[PDB]
C-alpha cells in the first residue's frame, strides 16, 4: 500500500487522522509501534516523534500537518477561503481542547480529573457548541453538508471526552447530535467496533 | 485600515503573524491590548483566546489559522502540494519547540532555564538544522529562494531563543545564517531594530 500510517498502539493523536482514512476508504498500512521499540527508529522522523504518515515516496510528520494534507488531496478542505480558513480555525481549537485533555491524562490524573470534569470542561465544550453553530445552525456537519477533516478530529475529541465523563455532552444538544451522526456513518461505525474488539487504548497510560 | 491583528503586547504567538506582514509590506492596525482590558472582550473571540485577524468582515482567530490564510492569500504557502505540506509541518515543528519555551518560561523559569539551555534546546535545534537543509540546501529560506509563512515563524523561534541563551547557535551555522538572513530583509531590519529599542516584552511575564 502506498500510506503507511506509524504512531504507537494508542489513539492519541493519530486517531483523527485513522477516522479521515476508513471514513474516506483510503486503504492504509496502520502501523502501530510498541513504546519499547521506538528508540531504535527515532532519529528517522523529522522531529523524532510520531505520528509519521507515508504518502508514497514523502515522509510527512506532525499530525496537524498530515490531517490538513490528506484534507486537500482529498478534497476535505472547504470550498472556498472562508470555508478552509473556518475548518482550521475550528480544528486547531479541538488540539488546545486536546492539550488540556492530555495534561490532565498525564500527568495529574487522580487529582486534575474531576477538577476539569466540573470546571474547565463544561466552559471549552461551549465554545465548540456555540461555534458549531454558525453553519447550518450547527445540525449537521462542521461546514454545514459537507464533510471536512476538522469533522473527524471534532468527533474522536468529543468521542474520548465522553469516555472520561459519560454525561459531558448532556447540554451540548448540537456537539451531542452531531456525536450522535458521526458515530453513525457506517464505515465509523464498523470501524469503531472493530477498535473496541481490539481493546485500543486512548493514551499511553492506559487513563481514560 | 482593513486588517487588524489583535493580541497582548508582547511577542508571543502573535509575533509571527507581526513579522509576516511587516516583511510582506501589508499595513495592519497592530492593536495590542492590555492584560486587564481582555476580560471585558473575551467573549467576542471564538474560543476566548487571541490573536485575532480581522480581514475585512472575516474575524480569524487561531495562529495557525490566520499565518496558513495570510499564507494562502499573498502566495506564502509553497507553489504546490509538497511544500505546501513541508512548510506546515516545519512550522508544526517550531510551534512544538515553542510550547516547551513556553511551559520553561512561564512554569519554571528560575529552576529550568539552565537545564533547558545546556540539555534540551540543543537536540531540538539539531533537528531544524538537519530539516532545513533539505531545500536550497539550507542555505537560503526553509523552501529555497521563495519566503513562505514558515520563515516567519522559525525566524521568531530562534530571535527568542538567542535573547535566552546568545550562544545558542553557535553550532548551528544554517540556523544561525538564516536567523541572520532573515533580520537582515529590509522591513525586517527597521523593524526589528524598533522593537528592540522599545524592548518589547517576548513574553507576559516579562521572562526571557
Ligand atoms: N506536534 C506533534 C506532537 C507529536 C508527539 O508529541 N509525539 C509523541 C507521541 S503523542 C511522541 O512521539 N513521543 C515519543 C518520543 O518523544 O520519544 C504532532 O502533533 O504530531
Ligand atoms: N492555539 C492558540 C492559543 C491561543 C492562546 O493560548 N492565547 C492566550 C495567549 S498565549 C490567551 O489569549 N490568553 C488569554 C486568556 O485565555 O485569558 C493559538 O495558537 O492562537
Amino acid at each position: 500500500m502506498s500510506y503507511k500510517l506509524t504512531y504507537f498502539s494508542i489513539r492519541g493523536l493519530a486517531e483523527p487522522i485513522r477516522l479521515f482514512l476508513v471514513d474516506q476508504d483510503i486503504k492504509f498500512i496502520d502501523d502501530r509501534i510498541a513504546k519499547d521499540d521506538f528508540s531504535s527508529i527515532k532519529s528517522q522522523f523529522q522531529f523524532g516523534q510520531l505520528p509519521c504518515l507515508y504518502d508514497g515516496d514523502q515522509q510527512i510528520v506532525q499530525s496537524g500537518a498530515i490531517l490538513r494534507h490528506l484534507a486537500r488531496k482529498y478534497n476535505l478542505n472547504g470550498e472556498n477561503e472562508m470555508e478552509t480558513t473556518y475548518i482550521d480555525m475550528f480544528c486547531e481549537g479541538v488540539r488546545d481542547l486536546h492539550v488540556k485533555y492530555t495534561r490532565m491524562i498525564y500527568m495529574a490524573y487522580e487529582t486534575e480529573k474531576d477538577p476539569y470534569i466540573k470546571s474547565i470542561l463544561p466552559g471549552e465544550l461551549a465554545k465548540f457548541e456555540k461555534l458549531l453553530a454558525t453553519r447550518g445552525n450547527g445540525r449537521n456537519l462542521i461546514l454545514g453538508d459537507k464533510i471536512s477533516y476538522a469533522d473527524y478530529a471534532l468527533f474522536e475529541e468529543l468521542d474520548v471526552h465522553q469516555i472520561l465523563d459519560p454525561h459531558c455532552l448532556d447540554k451540548f444538544p448540537l456537539l451531542k447530535v452531531f456525536h450522535q451522526r458521526m458515530k453513525d456513518r457506517p464505515k465509523l461505525k464498523e470501524y469503531c467496533e472493530k477498535r473496541d474488539a481490539a481493546k485500543v487504548p486512548v493514551n499511553g497510560n492506559g487513563k481514560q
